[PDB]
């Protein structure tokens, strides 16, 4: 599994970022 600790958020579009690595964007990893 690639890594875990994310949320999903909104851009007017949903996308998905890492709450502990800040990384953010429109398409999710395996996590």
């Amino acid at each position: 599994k690639l890594p875990p600790g994310w949320e999903k958020r909104m851009s007017x579009r949903v996308y998905y970022f890492n709450h502990i690595t800040n990384a953010s964007q429109f398409e999710r990893p395996s996590g």
